[PDB]
């Protein structure tokens, strides 16, 4: 049972694509493990980059693959080196770049929580071939997070496990137990740019959407709220070209929402002020006056949301 | 005639292509067949990977290329693998990342509910010198409709066949029967978001709409109209940015147009009301007020329609 | 001189990209011609996959390329196969996915209609070395052109003919005129959507433009045709946003003119009635009714555009 | 020093990216060179097609990197010929598409000249080594102009140099003279597009604001212009999503500005002419007749644009 | 430890990706060292390009790959050379086009200044085995700079040092040492066009803005900075749709937020204004006169937050 040691050097986590629930990772991959000793050059590890390994391979140097479980398509790999040790380990180093896939729960965007994960398994070998021996992984981390759009928050999760597979081949005595290795990337999602370009300027329609209610006349009220209408469907398009496509909605599709409820109401609300009446035009001076109870009905409405 | 046993685990359905009616599915092909034997080191069966297998066809190895009949280009193919047995059998298995096509009817957006299929079909050997004799497809699935896209619903539909193709080569007996094995995934599109992002507020602007019956005054009555006219364009294009290309109506694109009709059919009648005369303000004294006749006369056409 | 007889299997056609005058096309490719006769296994067809095609060329196996003229780029090539026959005969069978071009006029769109075109050649024989016999095209159509883009009219056009080149080395007798085949396959657009969503609304802007002369106020029916003027500005970006971009205009595009042409005409008039004059304030009380005047003098000007 | 005759086909020249100053052309590169007699079957010359020729330069043959200088990443290249003939003579033939890059001043949109340009320079060989004897472009095109986006106005300007680069490796005497073949080809836009569908409503757009004078009431001034405002704001996107992306403005972008100009010119007038007094109402009858002289006032700081 | 002196030749710089923090690359790469001597034809350096480089390579040549520390992905080469000299040097020559990653910090757009930077680095040579003497940076560009995006400051700032990793793998003595060459490019954005296309127009609006207290009645005050309020959103569209996107806020993101701050204001100044009392309406006799107090009020904002 081959004992192979890996690490995994986390270059950048970006792309995220919202509706694959995708995103890309830059690393590299080294794989370490120990055959039986041979001839080095001098005595010091031989080392072979990119083409010269699959000449080694096809003379018979035991390269196992190991494959990105979770990868989309096959990654774009960089260089690649075999550093051939005499004492018998050799080591297996490569630069990738890949499309990696998890689930992505993206509802209270944009104030998400997300985790990067990479999950490697042996793509021949089961845990009797080749067992995965430990794992660390290397997030070259820091500094400017106000710049980036992801804000990394662990130093990252690892696990090394063992996946068993019910449904095979015509193989079964114990072939089935692969050993995997899990890598997980916490993050938060940067949420400066949508407060205060998307959910600030929104806000302020709303509350000035409300001031309808100060007009004078029911003319000028109810015709005027078409205009507020007209706004909102502007802002919703507005918000529409430029976030991130779900088959759901945000916490920001919802003030969308609100606010088209916002305006709908104030129109029944005028429209009933109006026609409710005792003589023509009875506004009724204390709906008239739903002046604080609308702006204030819309906040408690909007904190039972909260629960 | 080669006895093939086929098995597709299938990772991931995404990237529906609206237009070109199209879907990537990300998975392993698993071919088994029994070849003559020979004796593999040790007498353990032998594993060969990606280069290695292409060195073993160059000596000779029967290695049948089964194709994927409804593939758009030539997918991406991950890790291949040759595990051959001392007894004579041999077992394909691939990774893949394929763009495959099929009929998509989306007039019924978001409503649609579609079925994504897998063609396979070996490229060269007909029935009679290549067979397969079974499939069995795992879709890897549970819980989390609510975050994903679309709503896988069966476990999978499964058809072997014999396609037969009339003409071609200049053989004639009946290598012209090839055997193909169709797979079938059936999905709904989570309808979620455009409920609630474009469903309920297009509602409500229509609802609003009729709102301009109980203006006072025919110039409010009319020029307002015409307010509630650029909000349904407004609204329109706020819709196209997002909505996917087709080229037919789905049951939004009808809403819009249910909702120029509304406005349009408003404004024949306000102009109507005011204008056939023996006055100059001839509001038949009361069609006014057609305040509940057009909007209850809106939906009963809009109940016709589901027809 | 080669007779080779070729056979095109059209499996797609998609993705016409119209600033580029190109559309993606999906099949197989089948050439057949005698060779000097061989020894096969046996003496059964022998057949040769993909990576063993070239091997078998390495030694001497004649496979003349035959180029795509009219394709951009260089093809997405399936699986490959030789069929080497005893008797002499050889099949060369492979799948291909190819972006085409070919002279598209988008101009009565979106009721162009357009000819899917392949032009088929030798790279480096002539009329002199190889021949083409003959050439079908199988064009697996049916049914559901609702579903479609494109609806594909006839069986196919196909021709064979010989295609001479003026500029050579200075060789001398008549090594110059490369054998062409030319398939043709003519298409309608499915215009459904564009007639529904674009059409039909456009024209309810256009018509309910006209009722700004109902208005009574010179006030409103100034005033009120700026706003209608708004609103022919977001239809034209709605419109923008989602049509085909091209080098000229289409007839949705004239349409969009004619909005604008029938407001800034109505502009000129409303001012004209007003104050061109006797005192100040006699509107041409006819002029102002010139309420089905041009509807009908838009409606000429729109059916003299045929001749 | 080997003296080689090139020629270049031009196919096709379609794609322009604006922003990375870049556009594709398909077409065959034809190089020709004299080497040793070498004894081909028969004698007359042999054909050497794709893959094999690298069987021919692992034996010794040369065949000279010629690098399209100006292209940006490396062009698809379709299939390749080598001719062989027996008198020594060797020709290179092989189809090629590239993205292309060169200076492109696009400021005066839609109204550009541009020239497309090709420089091809041996990668390896200076002057001394290998030596470009002569140059014939062929441009496979005619006819059709207005219905391409690019016309193609001169022939093919043609030019082959020498140029010396002063920093090296650090080679001395004179190895630094390679010589360069330079393909250039004119061609002007086609602005029917941009005139019909852009300039001219944008005209009756500004045309029509100006209309806004023509008003009685102070408050219909004012109030109006706001919609003014708002549809000029209105045509930028419509333009915005359509037009191509550059670092500075074009015609049309000025356009848009003077629009802005030209209504926040006309607020200032009509305040102005309402609140400078002899009583507070002397709505000064030279200024609110600027009926004429704001709009002609326009045309001279128009027809200074063109000066 | 062999010492490799290398040159990098900048072509192009162009096409960055504001969210992915990424800009292409096109240019050379030349690398050399001395190495054993050898006996080339005749006596003059041979030449090697392209194919039969990794054919040199086979059979023992020592070249050694220098890795593009912040590539992102793996690079298009173009022709590759090696340059053998009988007196033992070896020189690496080859085309690259690349896309690189580096920090851009994009919060003072469009008046940002970013910096362009190249890191390389052999992949499996520390420096006491390959160790870089020197690198020359030849920036080919100058002038012609209002047409460019970018203004470049400097001629390339470099320098060479010695990276250690902490986490290695099976090394002992000081062997952890690669060497880093760090080339560095400073930029210029040309702001020219956002600012009269963007900051302009967007000034103009939020001036015309103030014009609203040069409304006589409270109704036309109050109503009309409800269509100035959808005035700025209809701009915000208009604007992100073409400003690049960013996970934050631009000082043009900012423009648009004191848009809406100054008519939000101005709506709550014309109510207060409003119902101020001392009856049930006196207009406050100058507090709506802060026609001009309220903009230099937003130009003093305006000149605070720049500090």
């Amino acid at each position: 049972p081959v004992d192979v040691s890996v690490s995994i050097f986390i270059n950048k986590i970006y792309g995220v694509n919202t509706l694959e629930q995708t995103y890309k990772v830059d690393g590299y991959i080294v794989a370490q493990w120990t055959g039986k000793p041979r001839k080095t050059p001098g005595d010091k590890p031989l080392i072979v980059e990119n083409t010269q390994i699959e000449r080694w391979i096809n003379n018979g140097l035991w390269v196992p693959a190991l494959e990105f479980i979770n990868v989309v398509g096959s990654p774009d790999t960089g260089n690649k080196r075999l550093m051939l040790f005499p004492d018998g380990r050799v080591i297996y180093n490569a630069r990738f770049l890949g499309s990696f896939s998890n689930d992505m729960d993206f509802r209270l965007f944009p104030f998400d929580r997300q985790q990067f994960v990479l999950e490697l398994e042996p793509f021949s070998y089961n845990n009797q071939q080749l067992r995965f021996s430990d794992i660390q992984v290397y997030t070259e981390n820091a500094d400017n997070e106000e710049i980036d759009e992801w804000w990394i928050r662990g130093k990252a999760s690892t696990h090394i496990s063992d996946i068993r597979y019910d449904h095979l081949s015509s193989v079964q005595p114990n072939q089935n137990e692969f050993s995997r290795i899990t890598v997980r990337i916490d993050a938060v999602r940067n949420p400066s740019y949508y407060l205060w370009s998307f959910i600030l300027p929104l806000g302020l329609i709303i509350a000035a959407s409300w001031s309808v209610f100060w007009l004078e006349s029911f003319s000028e009220r109810l015709q005027t709220s078409f205009t507020l209408m007209l706004t909102v469907v502007a802002y919703a398009s507005y918000t529409s070209n430029i976030l991130p496509r779900l088959p759901y909605t945000t916490v920001i599709d919802q003030m969308i929402i609100a606010g088209y409820g916002s305006i709908f109401a104030a129109i029944l609300l005028i429209i009933f002020a109006h026609h409710r009446q005792a003589n023509g035009v009875e506004d009724d001076l204390l709906i008239q006056r739903c002046r604080l109870a609308f702006p204030l009905g819309f906040l408690a409405i909007g904190c039972v949301l909260v629960i």
